[PDB]
């Protein structure tokens, strides 16, 4: 319960409702991103700048393959031991961990068997000439292989390419391959990193081609309307399983899960107004949203997660404990709240609920409209309640409303509270 | 009053001081963003992606009317009713709303007869093949247009034309389109969810015009260099008036605010360094920044507002109270002062203040260089000053520096000072 | 000390451990940015829109050499009265100041003659016509100048030249200006500001050459391979030496940092598990990261530092004081600990530490898998310690996991600890 009769009388008014929902099971498709173009249209002018661009990638990518062939490595030692039919992991060999890192090993095992499909595709991924493709594994699974550069050679280059003069088009493709370089560099360098424990959402991953993940989307056979709710929460998200050192790759698992609607619970938005006290101005200190389940109260930090017009969308079930204040105040013991005075005219004095109007008469403006007078509050009364009992139309502050009727046994009171 | 001659002996020391500036009142102008493009130049090519491109686009903009168009009954059902001059919000069909939301929706019914101008003008709208144009309305307002992607055509396919084959053509805009929706998406999307609460910066909108502000502000008659304080500050702000779904376009009223100086108001800093007692090095707890206005002090979240070099800059008064022992200690009662103990070299040991220097010289190198010799404080004084009655120049750490002389009375003290 | 053997009773697990390094001596190189471009190829035909472009880039510059100006002369005042050998500051003339901005005033002095031996080179500077280019100094010292627009207009518009009009040309390249103008304002915008206190990192300063840091890098001769420390801590920064507003271009020296390893510096990590109170959950709160220097316990806030495989890298020394609970707490006292209740399963039940796995067996299912039996604790023990005394592989959650042994004197008993 949250005893909304004594709150308003302290300036806490109800707002909105909403409910909860939490990620759910996942699917997953592959992707392709090469790192070394397919230049063989325009090879006999710029050898000498393609050579040098090869080895760096390559100093760069031997690292990261020895992190996957290290984690791989402490499954295998179990599952050659014992007669389980699950993956074991091995205690000793990985010595410190964390459950969440214990979990992403096991996963990265799982995945081993797209990884060795993808390896046998491997002259047809090399020899593609367009900047998106989709080819099929013998798992009767798709693959989309990704290669930008080739389509900026595509659209710049070979047109004008009578014109260009040799020396011309070598220096021309040198400072492409750099920033492309660079591009992969911000993108993916957290990842090249700590492959294991890292993802990447659809919308980061499409800075290595142009920005455009609509393209994506469409030729992983989706449709970027469609997904509006997980897309706009940034819950698609890919992790690394393969590296591929000589060719120049690297293998993706892209995941999209579906959304569970957690029963019985429900999130209740608060609104705060200024107050009066024996001619002094006050406010109360409250969170903005409440979290209930199943009768039980709960805070809820909805920094992490997204708001739509009827739902809270979160990556996890992140509820956290209220203290025996807070419980106290809301429960209806208005003595147990807290407060603060007002120094500046940035907080506000009225506010709308259920077609009736709460307003701060002795710091705004409040005036009939029917009969044109003014409308006071005494010096013992906190709030002003505002229904169409006396008349139909309202000035408040700078504003004119209508509002409807109370329902209630009698006059709205709100004299000499109790509050501390 | 700040009294900062015990201040210092806590080493608390006298900063820069500055005006305080607020927003004032608003002036406008009206933009026009085109999300179909007028490519009747290479028509014949590319027809069956296009007919692809309009029908999501036409999805996307269905929703977003039917908010504004139920906003707009909430107060055309108040005016049909009442004889009175301003506008009536209906309070009972609205049911739940803040104050902010009330106005939002009062300046929307507002704005409405411009919207209404611009839509008697669809057709010249339709038609333009620049990158961007001016148009007149009947208002004898101006109207300027936007249109992307007949610039790319304009300046990337039509000089190249007799190259490319009819296939090539197609292929290549139909990649162009799904990129600029994904711009859109980027930029807008959030507004687009919710139309009437919603602001976005002219930064933020030339995003979608390749970052290109600088053509924006010079079509609607200003320069860049004249709107300095207001758009470094980023006060420039534009929000949603109108949608056509068939013609697909988005209306927008961009506004231009004047700043007003609020009169005997004052922003003071100040500069914190270690001190001395007993042997162990200390260091004084207080804010960055204090405000003043006419004798009260305050509190001010100087994060949300913008420094420059003589004012600040805030959108609403930011104002925020003080507790009872931080005024004790700013009004000299330094017992009430809080205190911390030191375990790092980053922590400050002198400071220049009114061209005399304050340093604790226990714990970094004080000497005369005019004498050639140390100086020394006893271990029952918390901080030095230096000015030249003894010598007129001073080593200090690493530094060499020239001072001024003391406006006082007599011998500068800090023996036994009362803190706590 | 750190005690773990009473903290892994409250559940918290000793992690990782990691050596301590900070920013050491700089070295330096030169590099000049041009903001007016070298347009001679086309020149007959954009005349209009380049005389317009020139006036507004000097308007633009005018404001910062005279904060230049003024700085330098704050020196110069002070060397030419007094006969010692290091520069001097006139702290009667600069009033107020930091110790920072003293040092950062007379670095910019110390920086004056290479700013004078860039001016000598001026007519070279001028007369570049390509987008990056090499000189060399009196000083035997290299130099860096960067002209963006040129390799546009290189790109784009001299292999097509023959297919466009005189009035198209000039339209083309006018709003490229004004883009690049936007840009400039963007990156810079800051330090143009306050120049002498302000410093860019070489990944946001190349933004105004499409983000190709690597080109860059290679220019100045380095590898972005080996630079990989410092480059991934952002590390790398550039400021303003001179400006040169009839000419139009920025001068800038950029800084590369060596490492020092601090001597008896340790960072180490704590991992928290929940755990049982005669049938309730609890949760122990601790930092993250805690440092030790020769015994000293201090805080580390590592959200200012960057963590790598094996070091955690900082600017700055950035240790702080901790307080009397927490200390007691980490020593053994674990009546002095804080605790939270839970309510939510986000909250972790295990982990694994030495080859050894600690486990709450009562809010998450535990068996063994040689015997098939399952594990219980009383309702007297907060924790459970599984090794392979027992039997060799568990189940934990849903996770399959072989264990090491344990090295002590006999059983592991967790009943009825001390708590607060």
């Amino acid at each position: 319960s949250i005893h909304y009769d004594s709150l308003s009388k302290v300036g806490v008014i109800k707002g909105l409702t909403y409910n909860y929902k939490i990620k759910g099971s996942p699917s997953t498709k592959l992707m392709v991103v090469k790192l070394i173009p397919n230049i063989d249209s325009v090879k006999n002018c710029t050898q000498k700048q393609y050579d040098e661009y090869k080895n760096l990638v390559r100093k760069a990518l031997e690292p990261v393959k020895m992190a996957i062939d290290t984690m791989l490595n402490n499954v295998k030692s179990g599952n050659n031991k014992y007669r389980f039919a699950g993956a074991i992991m091995a205690g000793v060999a990985l010595g410190v961990a964390t459950a969440a890192t214990v979990t992403a090993g096991i996963a990265l095992h799982r995945s081993n068997e797209n990884a060795q499909a993808i390896a046998n595709m491997k002259s047809a991924i090399q020899n593609t000439n367009e900047a998106v493709k989709q080819l099929q594994l013998a798992n009767k699974q798709t693959l989309a292989v990704i290669d930008t550069i080739r389509g900026e050679i595509n659209n710049n280059i070979i047109p004008v390419i009578n014109q260009l003069s040799c020396d011309t088009i070598g220096l021309s493709v040198g400072i492409r391959l750099t920033q492309y370089y660079s591009e992969i560099i911000t993108a993916f360098g957290p990842a090249l990193q700590n492959p294991v424990n890292t993802r990447i959402t659809i919308q980061a991953i499409s800075s290595v081609f142009n920005g455009n993940f609509d393209e994506l989307l469409k030729i992983m056979g989706y449709t970027s309307g469609d997904l509006y709710e997980i897309l706009h929460s940034e819950l698609i998200r890919g992790n690394i399983i393969d590296v591929d050192v000589d060719a120049g790759y690297i293998a993706l698992e892209i995941e999209f899960p579906n959304l569970t609607l957690v029963p019985n619970a429900v999130v209740q938005e608060l609104m705060p107004i200024s107050y009066n006290i024996d001619g002094d101005e006050w406010v109360t200190l409250v969170p903005r949203f409440v979290l209930t389940r199943t009768t039980l109260l709960s805070n809820i930090d909805t920094s992490r997660c997204t708001i739509t017009d009827s739902s809270v969308i979160c990556d996890n079930d992140y509820a956290l404990p209220m203290s025996h204040e807070l419980i106290g105040c809301l429960q209806g013991d208005t003595s147990k709240c807290a407060r603060e005075k007002v120094v500046s005219s940035y907080v506000p004095k009225f506010a709308l609920s259920d077609g009736l109007v709460y307003a701060n008469c002795l710091n705004t403006i409040c005036r009939c409209m029917d009969t044109d007078t003014p409308i006071s509050q005494s010096l013992g009364a906190t709030v002003s309640l505002l229904d169409n009992k006396r008349c139909s139309v309202y000035q408040v502050g700078d504003v004119l409303i209508s509002v409807g009727s109370y329902l209630g046994d009698g006059e709205y009171n709100a004299d000499n509270v109790e509050l501390g």
